[PDB]
């Protein structure tokens, strides 16, 4: 490793506690994620070593510095090995790659303590007290770039009818991922039952039964057949506190039926939860059945996959604004990172523009795909038999979005067609550059999901038909 | 790999190319990198394809995303295993970490040309001529901060004696890396002359640069003696040319000093140029202004400390014979190619240079005592134990220190390695960093066990229980 190092806080902050050998770690940015971690390995192992210790800038006038440069440390034994929930968990409360970067360049000002009796874990940063040779750039905890994230993200999930009250800047909530913004709203609830509505990311599910849902009634298809043994279990007296579900599904470009899960909301008194970050709030009008929308800024809202963001809207339309929203703001600290909400901030200023020039890509695209013979069909919210409603939901003038997958008529033709395309190839989607993805790696199981950028349709036409040349014999 | 991604610059720029498989690639700032890389390419391996593809942001309303958002891609086979000189090469002209992530923020505004009739070279960009959504936090190219960092550079290099000439800022030239800085002085001096002397410089890139700039009668004097300066002087003597003499004035690993003195006096009487790298021992501690004609620095080391920037410096001593001719080819060929977000990052750290010399090499003088004093130390490595110590106290201001970096040779290998293993500090080959940095022989590629050691920021508390507890750990 050769000097200038990125990356780097876990191995320094290991040194630090002359752990450098024998233990696992990872950093959050709040005490109450480093307990989920804690609670999880030792319900695998009751005696397993597991400490927590708290990373902070211990003598500074600034406040700026102050708040940020703290990190908190969790060490626990290598034989554990991460399941789900802690991937998820780190997804989602893991320490952002700026916010590690601007600790380790303050880690000499940072002493260390631990509540156990570690002596190992008390230490003294060598230059604590002292002043750093450099401020950031960012200032007042990049509140001026939040307020600029607040602002689009509320005038974008304005409903196209005026009969409903308008999202405020103030009814947003932004937190460090669309993960962590999909566990606040659900400990939130959880102060009946939680129903997972068609949802396949992957880290919902996880996130929801760690928030004290023990076990959410689960319907993995979204269709309307489960919503029937939804209002069959509703009307023979049974209770729903939350129903979680997503605007265009991931990766079979569903829509669910938001008009009906709405009124069954009214009729049987629970709270709907969206998540908009694949369907967008730049193409569809989704406030009007929705108490609360989630968004994964990391996504397309930000396009440049080099920050992370998550945000949380509280309809004031809806009948639980009052306690959702005092839930919400009486338990929210800040955990957004300002360099990550400068990027946001400067980034979401074209996000409508770049979900219309993406979704229309991604509709050439999609009818391209579906009109050649080696293709089976093509998952895009034009061509899906969920057809008729995302229709009922797109504003006038919008498109369709920049998701799809392709369903290929031989596996061994989906294989040699994504090895042969030469685009990114990887997890991410609402990126400014094309990317593809099998469903092996999403953890028919022989899909392709293609999240379409800001290239030129010919660009894109051309990737795609030379893949798909060199695919056939 | 879930986004946000970093790095990633190499990787877009291959698929814009449709190379993601099967090619090698290498990113410079300069087509001359580039060609340099081409040609120890085909001349290994005449048949290999070799192609340069120049990365730019052609045209902008801010004239710092147009000069800062190019580069220059370098694709070669995977058969090719880069040698010791490519290594070198690469190291001294690679892109800067923080110039990599700014242009791959900006690459869809880039646009790809090539000099050969390859189509798949030549492509425009998906945002080609819009607007970029923010502009970097630095700006005039980061003038202002260069002018600092060529400010402390002058002022730290300034002789004890008031009869000589002062550096100033416009002496000084900023570059990429030392090693960049290095071979910028190493071909100014080929136009003039064929023979380079490297004096007691081993394990870095000054030798594949010399090599590589057109000296075809190198000669290299790995210890530094004075034997080895006797043979210098018989050979000048009987009629022997020599053009430019490199050396570093605390060796590394072994804290070697050179005869500064005598190698200044030969160079008056047989007329060569004298380039003396002060990164190790430091401006801050080492007076050597008066015997070099041009003194370099790596800035990505103890100047800066942080390990988090990149940066080199070139300074033209006023009161060198040669000093007009020098500094007219400097800056007559002088390219910005200091990232400003790098000279940024530098102009702040480098305002406590001075005291975290200081402090280093405070620590590292007590903790070097400390192991030299030590029954399983064989001897240390600094200047305050060495053979040369009376020479280092020739240069060495009054008031000042002996510097940062250490060496230990243990009595017995075995030994070395459990004391290695159980030393619970950072581990790697760089060297001038806040925090302390071991490294074996073994990353290394002068007894073939030695351990180095680069003495951070840390107290000696800190720092000598480290080791204790290491020495412990060591013993069977
Ligand atoms: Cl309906």
């Amino acid at each position: 490793g050769f000097c200038p190092i990125v990356g780097g806080l876990t191995e320094a902050a290991l040194i630090r506690v002359k752990r450098p050998t024998g233990v696992k770690a990872r950093i959050f940015i709040s005490r109450e994620a480093a307990s989920r971690l804690e609670h999880t390995v030792k319900v695998k192992d009751p005696a397993a070593k597991v400490s927590v210790v708290q990373f902070e800038l211990r003598q500074s006038n600034s406040p700026d510095l102050s708040n940020w440069a703290r990190f908190v440390l969790v060490l626990f034994p290598e034989s554990f090995e991460e399941d789900a929930f802690t991937f998820w968990l780190n997804h989602g409360d893991g320490i952002s790659n700026r916010h590690a970067e601007f600790c380790n360049n303050l880690l000499d000002f940072m002493d260390s303590r631990c509540d156990e009796d570690e002596p190992d874990y008390q230490t003294c940063g060598p230059r604590s007290g002292d002043k750093p040779a450099g401020l950031p750039t960012w200032t007042n905890s990049g509140l001026e770039e939040k307020m600029v994230i607040k602002s689009v993200l509320a005038k974008c999930i304005r409903s196209e009818n005026a009969d409903m009250l308008p999202v405020q800047s103030d009814d947003v909530f932004l937190y460090s991922t669309g993960m962590m913004a999909i566990g606040k709203i659900a400990r939130a609830m959880k102060d009946d039952t939680a129903v997972i509505f068609g949802w396949l990311y992957s880290g919902t599910l996880p996130l929801v039964k760690d928030s004290g849902y023990s076990k959410p009634i689960l319907y993995g298809r979204g269709t309307e057949e489960e919503l029937d043994k939804l209002e069959s279990y509703l009307a023979a007296g049974g209770k729903c506190t939350v129903l979680f579900t997503e605007i265009t599904s991931n990766p079979q470009l569903h829509s669910p039926n938001l008009v009906r899960i709405k009124n069954l909301a009214d009729e049987y008194g629970f709270t709907v939860v969206v998540d908009d970050t694949i369907g967008t709030s730049v193409n569809l009008d989704i406030l009007p059945y929705a108490d609360v929308v989630t968004t994964s800024l990391t996504k397309i809202f930000n396009g440049a996959c080099n920050a992370m963001g998550g945000s949380l809207i509280v309809n004031p339309n809806s009948r639980h604004y009052r306690r959702i929203h005092t839930y919400l703001q009486g338990h929210f600290e800040d955990l957004l990172f300002p360099a990550d909400a400068v990027v946001l901030s400067e980034n979401c200023i074209d996000y409508p523009e770049r979900v219309k020039r993406c979704s229309a890509t991604a509709r050439a695209i999609a009818h391209f795909l579906a009109a050649h013979p080696s293709i089976d069909y093509v998952n895009y919210p034009t061509l899906v038999p969920s057809r008729e409603e995302y229709e009922r939901y797109r504003r006038d003038g919008e498109g369709y979005g920049y998701l799809l997958s392709i369903v290929f008529r031989e596996p061994d033709f989906a294989v040699r067609f994504f090895d042969a395309l030469d685009i990114w190839k990887g997890p991410s989607i609402g990126t400014n550059s094309s990317i593809a993805l099998p469903y092996s790696v999403l953890a028919p199981k022989h899909i392709v999901r293609l999240s379409v950028g800001l290239e030129s349709e010919a660009w894109l036409r051309d990737r795609v038909t030379e893949a798909l040349a060199k695919a056939t014999p």
